[PDB]
């Protein structure tokens, strides 16, 4: 019973970080990574090895995964499209203990996915200019491709700012309490599969369960 907890611990920053910086900023500062490894659902049992790590600006929070898997993809073309069949990183979160959330969801290429709202509402998808402010890089960027086979390591981060949780008026990360979760997948791999980071008693793979998200305590 109850989720996981973590602690989010504060990095000085007189600017706004580039993606391509993050893992040597927050190796600077000591940032441990977290295991994202529980394979809720027997039907799917292939867990790949996978780390994440956060931290956060006060203005910025600042992800880096960690990836070892038999295969990746890209296919979607564009922000937005259907990335959670690609090989596929996850961060879903809501700031204010009020009943909206929110999900990014990043393939290995870097192209992103947010939407926002309620689980009763259909959850709108974001504009341009809220995918502009979450800045990106992975190991695997650039054009879109078809699934290459073979074990592969790569990485991604996200700097996701304050003012991209699109819905809200969030001013400072300092000191806060949101809630949510981290996931690995992709349904159009050859071995599909469904890992997160607190546990998920749903009967089936369900990723949009705000009652299972695990505690953010940011410093």
């Amino acid at each position: 019973q109850s989720g996981k907890s973590l602690s989010v611990k504060k990095v000085m920053c007189t600017a706004s970080p580039e993606g391509e910086a993050v893992p040597s900023l927050l190796d600077g500062n000591g940032i441990e990574f977290q295991p994202l490894d529980v394979v809720n659902w027997k039907d799917y049992p292939y867990k790949p090895e996978v780390s994440f790590r956060i931290a956060h600006t006060g203005r910025e929070i600042l992800l880096h995964y960690k990836v070892k898997e038999a295969s990746v993809r890209a296919v979607a073309s564009g922000d937005n499209g259907r990335v959670w069949e690609d090989a596929c990183v996850e961060f879903f979160v809501s700031p204010e203990g009020d009943d909206r959330y929110y999900n990014f969801e990043c393939n290995c290429a870097g192209r992103l996915l947010i939407q926002g709202g309620a689980v009763n509402e259909r959850r709108p998808t974001a504009s341009q200019e809220v995918l502009g402010m979450v800045k990106r890089w992975s190991s695997l960027a650039g054009e879109p491709f078809e699934e290459r086979l073979g074990e592969c390591s790569w990485e991604l981060v996200m700097v996701i700012p304050v003012s991209a949780f699109f819905q809200h008026s969030v001013g400072s990360l300092d000191g806060k309490t949101m809630k949510g979760n981290f996931y690995k997948c992709g349904d159009k791999l050859q071995t599909p599969h469904f890992l997160s980071w607190s546990p998920i008693g749903l009967e089936r793979p369900m990723f949009h369960c705000p009652a299972f998200f695990g505690t953010l305590s940011f410093e």
